[PDB]
Order: structure tokens, then sequence, then C-alpha cells
């Protein structure tokens, strides 16, 4: 009941024999906010992948919720229902249509009494901060809110994880921040585990429990991001209380 996804000595090629995942090992903890950190190239996509099934390791495996995956069909099936994915660019997710049709869509094909419908719709509209926008068509929603709904509309099937790509995208970091505290508040209430590949080291680590960071295929640093960006941390709270002296630990 620790582990959510337990992935024990995975390596993963591509087909053409390119080697992009080597010898990764990473336990991530049910009810943490875990994310996976690095630039282009280090392999994020490739490791995501894995984990909802869409690629089968070379070798090695991943324990999700305990238990092997199954890799038949029907398994797969299974696995999916249990992971949900928000995308970077919410359009790639979204229908044009109102934000409750959309975020209905989900529950709507998988025959429960209407009045389930409704509080499963409803919870999840106030879950992500947006039932003011329950009858405004998709199309006229800002960045930000559009991947509420994106949100919204994957809480519905009351998946166990919830995994961003990139969630810091088409956001100022106040955006983010808000977004990101989104994220921890409905944890709190769902005890849904939230796991996040991104780039950001400044702003997604602060609401983190832990963290780790991928270099050309391979984990390189784990652990709790106050101990991992321990001197970032130092930097950060010293320009809180001495504006200038932090300046002069950047130069």
């Amino acid at each position: 009941e620790d582990y959510i996804l337990k992935v024990e000595e995975l390596n993963y090629n591509y087909s053409d024999g390119t080697h992009a995942l080597k010898g990764i090992n990473m336990n991530i903890k049910r009810g943490e906010v875990t994310a996976i950190l690095g630039g282009n190239g280090v392999g994020k996509s490739t490791l995501f992948q894995n984990f909802n099934g869409i690629l089968k390791p070379s070798s090695g495996r991943i324990l999700f919720d305990n238990k092997p995956i199954d890799y038949s069909r029907k398994g797969i099936m299974k696995l999916r229902e249990s992971i949900g994915i928000v995308f970077q660019d919410p359009d790639n997710q979204l229908f044009s249509a109102s934000v409750y049709q959309d975020v209905s869509f989900g529950a709507v094909n998988m025959k429960l009494p209407e009045d389930e419908i409704r509080k499963r719709v409803d919870n999840a509209l106030k879950r992500t901060g947006i039932e003011h926008l329950k009858d405004k068509p998709t199309h006229c929603l800002s960045f930000g809110q559009k991947k509420r709904v994106a949100i919204a509309g994957v809480l519905v099937m009351e998946p166990k994880v919830l995994i961003l790509d990139e969630p810091t995208a088409g956001l100022d970091p106040m955006g983010v921040s808000e977004i990101m505290k989104l994220l921890v508040e409905m944890q709190k209430e769902l005890g849904i585990t939230i796991i996040i590949a991104t780039h950001d080291i400044d702003i997604v680590p602060l609401y983190c429990d832990n963290v780790f960071v991928m270099k050309e295929g391979r984990v390189i640093l784990q652990g709790n991001p106050k101990e991992v960006f321990a001197e970032k941390e130092v930097i950060r709270k010293v320009n809180l209380r001495l504006p200038r002296i932090g300046h002069l630990m950047e130069i």
C-alpha cells in the first residue's frame, strides 16, 4: 500500500535498437506528489509510456498497485482506467462542447444512475474550481481554465493516478503555483497520486514530496526536493529576508 508504482531494473530499447532507458529503479509512493525532472531528450516520455502500457519494457518490470501489469488487451484496458493523463496542450484532449458536456462525456457511457453522474461531474467541477463555467463553451476558456477542464474530465473516471505532462506549459509562474496548489488540495480530498513530468526545477519542486532527476535515460538524483535542491532552497530563503545578499549569492 506504500507504492502505487515500483519500477524494477527497467530497460527500454526502441524496435530500431536505440537504448532509451537504462537500469531504472523508481519507487513512487501512493498519495504523494512526485515529479520527474530533466530537459528534453532525457527520456521522460519513454518512461511515462511504460507506466500506462503503451510501451513494454525490454528487460525488468513495473508493479502497478502492488501487482505486475497484465499486457493482454483486457489488462491494458484495466490499467488505463486506473491512470488519468493530462496533456500539455488541453486542446489536444478537449471536445468543442460546453464544459459540462465535455467533462461528463466520460461518465455518460459507463451506465451509472443519473444522479450518480450528477454528483461525480459536479464534484469534479468543484474539485477543479470551475463550477462557474459549467455552461461555457470550452472554445471560450483561458488555457488555465481549459487545463482544469481536462483534469476534471479525468477525475470523473476516479483514476488512482494523475499524470501531468509538463503542467507549466502556457503559464506564468503564479499561473504555475495556482495549478500546483490546486493539485495539492485535490490530493488531500481525493487521495489520488500525482505524477508530474517537467523541466521546471524552480516552482514545481516546492510542491513535491519526492523528485527524480533524469539524464540520458537514467536517474542521476532522487529524493526529497528540499534535500535535492538544498542549495537553491537556501538562496530562496535569503532573498526572502535580505533581498540584496541573495543576488550576491547568485553572483
